[PDB]
């Protein structure tokens, strides 16, 4: 039960979250990053870290709810 949350005033568009899980981070070309799932499964919390930390800006980050 967690949400990956996007500070999108931060997002500069270095698409490394879609890199690191393309599953659940796309980045249009001319847009930011579009969180495919906002209440992914715990199985993938792994991968969504790795986002986490790949991102120049820190704009993303994972939420316990
Ligand atoms: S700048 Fe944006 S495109 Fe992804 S790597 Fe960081 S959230
Ligand atoms: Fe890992």
């Amino acid at each position: 039960g967690y949400r990956v949350e996007a500070d999108r005033d931060l997002c500069q568009g270095h698409a490394m979250c879609e890199l690191e899980a393309p599953e659940y981070f796309r980045v249009p070309k001319r847009g930011q990053v579009e969180i495919l799932d906002p209440e992914p499964p715990e199985e993938a919390r792994g991968v969504i870290k790795h986002a986490v930390w790949a991102c120049p800006t820190q704009a993303l980050s994972i939420r316990e709810t």
